[PDB]
C-alpha cells in the first residue's frame, strides 16, 4: 500500500495474509471457515504446498492461526489479467468469533459507482519497486473511477466488464506489488473487490485497477 495509514484490530475481520516459500506474497478474504478468495494470479500453477494462509493478526509474519491449502480453483475464464479470481479450500478450518469473521460479499451484478470511496488494505511495498514489505497491516481510501475514464487511460479493451478502477488523479494512494488478492471495501465494509494489476503504483493518470466480486459471484457462489 502506498500512501496509506496503519489498519486497526478488527477493521478488516475477514483479511487473510498469503506467503510462498516462507515469504510474504499476497492476499486475500476469508469467506467461510474453509474457504479464501484471492487473485488468481496469485496462485495459479504454482505449487500448492508453498502457500500458507494467515487469518486473525494485523502481522503477516506472526499470531492469529494458520493453514495450508487442500486445493485451488481458478476462475474458468482467467487469462491474462481478466478475470483474476481464484478460491482456496483450507485444510484447517478456521472459526468466527474474535477479531476473524467472514466476508460479507458485494451484491451479485453490481458494479461500485464512480466517486463513491473504497479502501483497501495489505502487506504490500510502500513505494513502487520497494524491497522492504511492512510487518503489520496498511490500508487507504481512494475513488472509484469510472470505467470509461479507466479506459481512456488503459485503452478500451484493457478494461473489462470483470474490472474495476480506482485512484487519484494526482496518484500518491494505491495498492502495490503483493497486494494482490486482497480486499478493497466499499465504505461499509462489504467486499467488492480484489486488488489486481496497475501501471506502476500511485502514478498520475494509472488507476488501479480490481478484479470485480459483483461480476464473478456467480463462481464465487457454486464453489465457496
Amino acid at each position: 500500500i502506498v500512501g496509506g495509514t496503519s489498519a486497526s484490530a478488527g477493521d478488516f475481520p475477514f483479511i487473510v495474509s498469503i506467503s510462498r516459500n516462507g515469504g510474504p506474497w499476497c492476499g486475500g478474504s476469508l469467506l467461510n471457515a474453509n474457504t479464501v478468495l484471492t487473485a488468481a494470479h496469485c496462485v495459479s500453477g504454482y505449487a500448492q504446498s508453498g502457500f500458507q494462509i494467515r487469518a486473525g493478526s494485523l502481522s503477516r509474519t506472526s499470531g492469529g492461526i494458520t493453514s495450508s491449502l487442500s486445493s485451488v480453483r481458478v476462475h474458468p475464464s482467467y487469462s491474462g489479467n481478466n478475470n483474476d479470481l481464484a478460491i482456496l479450500k483450507l485444510s484447517t478450518s478456521i472459526p468466527s468469533g474474535g477479531n476473524i469473521g467472514y466476508a460479507r460479499l458485494a451484491a451479485s451484478g453490481s458494479d461500485p459507482v464512480a466517486g463513491s470511496s473504497a479502501t483497501v488494505a495489505g502487506w504490500g511495498a510502500t513505494s513502487e519497486g520497494g524491497s522492504s514489505t511492512p510487518v503489520n497491516l496498511l490500508k487507504v481510501t481512494v475513488p472509484i473511477v469510472s470505467r470509461a475514464t479507466c479506459r481512456a487511460q488503459y485503452g478500451t479493451s484493457a478494461i473489462t466488464n470483470q474490472m474495476f478502477c480506482a485512484g487519484v488523479s494526482s496518484g500518491g494512494k494505491d495498492s502495490c506489488q503483493g497486494d494482490s488478492g486482497g480486499p478493497i471495501v466499499d465504505s461499509s465494509n462489504t467486499l467488492i473487490g480484489a486488488v489486481s494489476w496497475g501501471n506502476g503504483c500511485a502514478r498520475p493518470n494509472y488507476s488501479g485497477v480490481y478484479a470485480s466480486v459483483g461480476a464473478l459471484r456467480s463462481f464465487i457462489d457454486t464453489y465457496a
